[PDB]
């Protein structure tokens, strides 16, 4: 009921089992080491839902496998998601090690000489590779002393990356990817693959006809309160462009309001099928109170219910946004044509950062040749090498315009516990609302029209699915750009002046698909892709080798890469590794 | 006879299905599309035969599946081997791609802002990728106007090279490869492997025992008015070498005149039952006169053959020469040694270039160190880093002299239709024909002995079966060079100077095999290889992707490298993507 | 009983068979290229265990399949373990290779133009790639004239090496691994794999109960006059170190002798248990005179022997030495802790090599700026990057000093044959016993303490098993470094004083886990490495490739990188070939 019971982090202090003195002097530093790692995590880490993180630590330090069942026995009821073990000593490794062989595993071994944690480290390690269950190390670069309790900078930043992504793995575990409609124009990602969501997220696909949103706006089934309450919010806040319609189709008033009045009762049904909604119970819809446990959703909308019925637009921009008519909140994931692979996509990006998600068509590159000739500008900056415009079809998280600033006044994207009422404001200030174009969505609709600032650091990712090979994950990090408005007049009439922009360019490597912005283009994998505020690509990568997802392609720094130490036994080559290792291993559960 | 239906290319301009204006407005610019990509094709493109290539385009535009599968039935009838869809907008991917499993596809989506062809072609590609049916992607680098009907250079190229290895796919389909004798001294290519054949390349393997030949010869199972005429020929043309037995195993007795007859007869015989010849149903001959269908043979040769008999050398130089006494015509394709994998290399040179190919026993590395020794002249130039001599044990296509010249005047291998009676004559001034070597060739015979031309640009190529892996496939391009005369002769006499040389240098990379001249030879997985005009490595290289042979071994620009997109999901390496995509989708036609 | 029928090398003359001049010109020439290649072995190399090697030649030169079976059959009642086919002109390939599939082969083409001895060499690898058998290629790199008879230095490097590491394949074949004990502290590696041992070495495991060392020594089942001898040679040369147990520990006198006592019989014993002992079977103990044949040993020791009864330091030393009060003799390779896997790459350098081998914990990465920190002292030379602190539990080879020396007087570690009695005793004088620290070792022991000398080159090997993989092997070769006396006091007093120190600097190449010496440390796939004298890394890769063990970390030059031929045909890159290669092929002996 909110906090549905969230994971918790299990840390397992272990120890050389021996007396006569020994593992009694080293009892205090151990348990010291769990607790300074605890305390750490709880405070430097949130759920994406704003939640603290609680950890829970072994009743006693762990020498051998009575003591470790011991634990095991605590960890089981109280739902740890991910364990770390820490020790600054030699102990027994495989009486010790964590035997669970999925969830995520870190081992931390203090550096130091009296305290020889890292011979440990290296030998448990051994262990788990052996017996096939990998995990995470954790070893820092300089030699600490014995009465040392702090935690140095590199080891923070991998415990840190360790449980971040280890957190979003097993938030997932157990929820539902809720499909609202089927296949949208014969686009690949909206062909749900229901054994990809169980196997290797581990979550459930529930399958819904889009008669069911018809039927709950014909019968009432929502809350009639609520929507006068969001009618009010949009009158008050809602700036409208410019009709861009064939003067046939411009719809007078009563139809607009009409449209804006479905597309807002939209935005609640869907929120209410993910979520569940227990004022639902009052008006006799006690079976649709429910909800259907949905941490991520897809609405078909074209060609079916669009051909008709007003466009998913209004209510995809808001729900993917931090805030609506009720404040500022978690953003929902509901990825648009129902393309699900998108939506995973988005639902990584969202668990290992608690932002709201861009959903962007990647449509066109625009060569340097090709700027300069259509609008005379020779450009320059991070746009000097090309440029990919990217623009969903109509909706994207208001939060996308980038209004919202950091601590040192920058244009950013920001965590909804971090957000003030007054930027929420500010980023619907940015948003101007249009017709949608009748001849593409004959029912109406509203979109979300935003210019994304220049100067953000952007992730850009997509999962695709392979037959013969699985899923695969495709990252670029890059920049958004600004482009002198002259320019950007030329370029966005000439496409499709109605839809939210963000300009992209992404770092170049010099290699492979990143020797040029075009080959960066021609190597995406589908035509949509996911924009996650800052260069998160680590963190993307830390989180697929978790679940065994190769990344066929990157532009993330060889020393950033983090994976269970095993990768490394499959090879020195960054991909090779990958590719061996996710074939070894397989998906997470099952198959 | 002759013309038996060759392979058509199949076009299907795809559309946005939905009206209202719309699909009205794009339906003129689509089938436009597909009408200059028909003219495009037909107008650069030639069967390696000399026949135009024609085209078949859809009877109207696809947007769904009723059209799709119209199409299809269209298509099915008129024998299309590859097709290419093309298309300026958004259609509904899944259900508008050529779901065929085995023919080569492409998609080609028209660069522009009001026209999203692109938007299309990510999509498309991605349902091609999740289904396991790869296609390749034709994107343009620059973005184009609506009103622009132009092919872009970049464009062009792709679809050129894209068209070129389908033909060549589509053309091995269904016919034969005649291995006339069996494993000659125990070289494994000689080891015909008819599983190869009929899962890779879609063919089938007839084999005939030598003593057939034998039977043609002594029963005159051939066109004797025909031999008259080779006879004629050959006297009035053959410029003899000088014999070299020791003035011992001679031909005073005038067997000389007996070996020349039977060594013309062995070409008309063999060229008879690859193709059949209608004179033979003349002389009772029916069942002979139809011929085993076949575009590539092998003729074993030594030892059984050669020990009693004239050798090959003859037949199997006019053979694979682009002209013989009844002027120029396409070159046929024969092994020597019944080396089934250098038949197979030959044969893709052939469809890919419609060219005459050099078959070669890559006999010894030359470094610089060893010719300084030998000879005293420190080399310089192309063969600067060390040489490799390509000499087959008696015959070579005639046109490997390089006589031939092209527009700019230079030494060149052209296609049959381009090669001009002149030329025709002054490839055959250029060679000397000398007697076997008795105690090798105790049967007699007559070598082919000529020098090719300095500075021609190669690309040296061979198949070799690996069990536990399979078929692949090694590329080297490179140049052949000019020896100064007094060099020359030294290296010439000390090797075989009655056989047809052809030095040799590969393009140095500075990694891999590539590092030095001796490393290419060292890593040569056979004794012989293929030798094709130009550097077509490329083409080779998007031809073996299309009957996923892995690539081992090659030189060429990794920018140069064109695959199905699906290549690019394995891995940003050139080379592991390879073996990953390979290994996945396996043998085009079975297992 | 001794000299038990050590492995012989096999040398196959190939020749063309036909007469009539052809083969009887070249039969002298062909054999003599066998007897040089002979003579050349036989004077270069030697057994591990110092005997000379023997070559086996076949009784004619071979030419078809009647010779080649001929040949066999000498052979296999010969006990040759590898083959070595020599030839200098062409050769009829699959009817004269060796199908062996199991033992180790390599083919030498001798490179000349009269003699094309290399296009016998290309064929002859085609056919072992093709029928899945994978051949050595020995072909040199400059021309020679027919009737030059030297081997030229880069030909005899590869006939060394490949014999060098073939020798070690068939060395192993058919001796047993003696686990004396068990598990060891839940070490990985101590859990022996029967199956590795047998499938891809082709040993058997010996288990073997800790109580059985206890009952040999408590019921006399050794030779007492041996024991009287070592006690004597102990008082006569071990210098004791200074006690660092807690006085109410400290035991004195009386106690102390019988410590040195039990350890000086534990050697003894263990060392029977491996090769059994004569003298036995006079006292009436005939089942425990004949030993378990084994070549190699683990000792469990800890934590049950080590709780009650002195521990494994001083058999350790001793055995793994290349001298004892017996003299200098071929060390003996038993793995501290029982791990085997240790003992593996042990058994592979002293085959190799017939060098001791130094058993080492990977305890400590030392940066330069906690150098700096804890001593004050800037780096450079060597050590300038970072180093490793190897210092085993315990116990270490005494040859590990680096006391001997090499003609040009620098320090070093030698074959057994090449130590003199002045330097065994210069070794025993630079190491210090000390007793074993109470708390971890209750039933005390000596320790042999002593210090490495710097500027010597290692190599650093293990062996790990990864579930899913198989086994595979690391390599970092680097130096061992001498610190100023300052610096090495404050770091070995903060560490373990009493134990054996080497302190290594790893060769950085600025790739992969080269990058820098944190990662070469972070990288390693256990606590434990083994040191071998020099760069052998190259040796270590071939071995490698004869036993299908992947290499999936090292830092030799990809120009030493020698394996079969059939490895190029998995790719060009040095580490995916390997993977590819490894998992085509699979284990030597079976599945
Ligand atoms: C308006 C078009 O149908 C639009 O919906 C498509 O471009 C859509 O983005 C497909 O991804
Ligand atoms: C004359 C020799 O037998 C010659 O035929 C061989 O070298 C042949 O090239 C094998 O490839
Ligand atoms: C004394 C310790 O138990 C010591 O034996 C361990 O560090 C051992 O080296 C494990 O590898
Ligand atoms: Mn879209
Ligand atoms: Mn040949
Ligand atoms: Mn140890």
């Amino acid at each position: 009921m909110k906090k549905i019971s969230l994971p918790k982090i299990g840390i397992r202090p272990v120890i050389d089992g021996r007396r006569m003195g020994v593992r009694e002097s080293l009892e205090e530093q151990t348990m010291n080491m769990a607790k300074a790692t605890a305390a750490l995590l709880t405070e430097k880490l949130r759920h994406a839902c704003g939640a603290a993180v609680e950890c829970v630590i072994s009743d006693t330090c762990i020498a051998g496998m009575a003591e470790a069942a011991a634990c095991e026995e605590k960890f089981s009821s109280q739902n740890v998601g991910l364990t770390i073990t820490v020790t600054p000593c030699w102990c027994y490794g495989s009486e010790t090690i964590d035997m669970d062989p999925t969830r995520p595993k870190a081992i931390w071994g203090f550096n130091g000489t009296e305290r020889p944690g890292a011979v440990y480290l290296a030998a448990a390690l051994a262990a788990h590779s052996q017996k096939g269950i990998p995990a995470f190390s954790i070893y820092g670069h300089d030699v600490q002393d014995a009465d040392d309790t702090s935690i140095p900078a590199d080891v923070e930043e991998k415990l840190l990356r360790f449980a971040r992504a280890g957190l979003a793995v097993a938030s997932m575990k157990g929820k539902s990817y809720l499909s609202l409609g089927g296949v949208s124009m014969g686009i690949a990602g909206s062909i749900v693959d229901h054994n990809f969501f169980e196997s290797w997220l581990g979550m459930k696909v529930q399958a819904v006809d889009m008669t069911e949103l018809r039927r709950r706006i014909d019968q009432k089934i929502y809350d009639e309160a609520e929507l006068e309450m969001a009618l009010a919010w949009a009158d008050k806040n809602f700036r409208y462009g410019e009709d861009e319609n064939n003067k046939q189709y411009q719809r007078n008033a009563e139809q607009s309001r009409a449209v804006l009045r479905e597309s807002l009762l939209m935005a609640m049904c869907i929120r209410d099928m993910m979520q569940g909604n227990s004022k639902l119970a009052d008006i006799g819809r006690v079976e649709e109170s429910l909800g259907y446990n949905a941490i991520a959703a897809g609405f078909q909308g074209q060609r079916h219910w669009t051909d008709q019925y007003p466009n998913g637009d209004t209510a995809e921009a808001i729900l993917n946004s931090s805030f609506d008519w009720n404040g500022v909140r978690e953003p929902f994931v509901v990825a648009t044509e129902n393309d699900s692979l998108n939506g995973v996509a988005m639902l990584m990006g969202h668990q290992l950062t608690g932002t709201a998600q861009v959903f962007a068509d990647v449509r066109t590159y625009w060569s340097p040749e090709a700027i300069e000739r259509v609008t005379g500008h020779k450009l320059d900056g991070l746009a000097e090498h090309g440029i990919i415009h990217l623009i969903n079809s109509g909706s994207a998280a208001l939060d996308g315009s980038c209004k919202q600033r950091d601590s040192e006044g920058n244009p950013t994207m920001k965590p909804h516990w971090e957000i003030s009422q007054q930027e929420a404001d500010a980023c619907l200030a940015a948003t101007e609302w249009c017709p949608a174009i009748h001849e593409y969505f004959r029912g109406g609709g509203y979109s979300s029209r935003f210019l994304t600032e220049g100067g953000v650091p952007f992730t850009m990712t997509r999962v695709n699915i392979i037959k013969g090979l699985g899923p695969v994950l495709q990252i670029a990090e890059g920049w958004s750009v600004e482009l002198p408005k002259d320019v950007h007049d030329i370029l966005n009439k000439r496409t499709n002046s109605t839809w939210p922009t963000t300009w992209f360019a992404p770092r170049l490597t010099g290699k492979g698909p990143f020797t040029d912005v075009y080959s960066v283009m021609a190597n995406w994998g589908a035509n949509h892709g996911v924009l996650t505020i800052g260069h998160v690509g680590a963190d993307f990568i830390t989180l697929a080798s978790m679940l065994r997802i190769p990344v066929c392609m990157h532009n993330v720094e060889e020393t950033k890469v983090y994976r269970p130490s095993a990768w490394a036994a499959h090879g020195m080559d960054i991909e090779g590794q990958d590719y061996r290792a996710c074939q070894n291993y397989g998906p997470l559960y099952k198959r």
